[PDB]
């Protein structure tokens, strides 16, 4: 697997007063960060700026994991003394060559990574939210979790303490696969079938536009940000 094509889109949506999502798509590194709190936009932007500088200076598995740690520390040092809590999720994919261990995902919070293969979209990451933990534990299905009242309550977040333990795992993927990283806004309310239809648009630049349109037409209750990566 190498990168054939990639695209990104971010949209405030019609409801939220600002856009606190951020995204990154540079070389082999792709990421979404969904900020929260009064300065969530400062948190997501700061996390991705820190991730990208850290990875650029050490572009391997260890360098990536360390950049994630530095992003946590930088957002925390900047925002940690504010009267209220702001922080961010982070989901990052590094499309490493085989000599570097192949594609790797690092995730903290509820911004999912999906693999799209033969028209079928499968979530690869676990969601660190109250509902997401119930799914992980096998207590409820993803369908049953859809309208869980604590769906949006994070159980892990970047930038809120000196200590973060992200999930870090190798991606089962190869030539012809598509990866999608998104903030949770995409799945706020839209019909899953309409999402999959948009997510499978052959041109990734069309896919990201259609994904934002699907989320907004479904009500646009949240910011939506999407990164689409085609592998060859
Ligand atoms: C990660 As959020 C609580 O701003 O959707
Ligand atoms: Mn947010
Ligand atoms: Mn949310
Ligand atoms: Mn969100």
């Amino acid at each position: 697997a190498s990168v054939l094509s990639a695209a990104t889109a971010t949209d405030q949506g019609p409801v939220r007063e600002n856009n606190q999502d951020a995204c990154l798509a540079d070389g082999i590194l792709y990421a979404v960060a969904d900020g929260f709190g009064a300065r969530g936009h400062h948190a997501s932007a700061t996390a991705l700026k820190t991730l990208s500088a850290g990875f650029a200076a050490a572009p391997d598995r260890d360098g990536l994991l360390e950049a994630v740690q530095q992003a946590n520390l930088r957002v925390f040092e900047l925002l940690g003394d504010e009267p209220t809590v702001s922080g961010t999720t982070l989901t990052a994919v590094a499309v490493f060559e085989p000599g570097q261990g192949g594609p790797l995902v690092v995730n903290i919070g509820d911004s999912p990574l999906y693999r799209i293969r033969d028209g079928h979209m499968e979530q690869l990451t676990d969601d660190h939210s109250v509902a997401g933990e119930l799914v992980r534990m096998g207590e409820i299905t993803r369908h049953e979790a859809r309208w869980h009242p604590q769906r949006h309550l994070l159980t892990r977040a970047l930038g809120i303490g000196p200590h973060i333990g992200p999930d870090v795992f190798g991606i089962d993927c190869g030539p012809g696969d598509r990866l999608l990283i998104s903030s949770d806004g995409l799945f706020a309310a839209a019909d899953e079938a309409l999402i999959v239809d948009a997510a499978t648009s052959p041109d990734p630049q069309v896919a990201v536009r259609r994904l934002v349109e699907v989320a907004n037409d479904a009500g646009g209750s949240d910011n939506t940000t999407v990164v689409v990566i085609d592998l060859g």
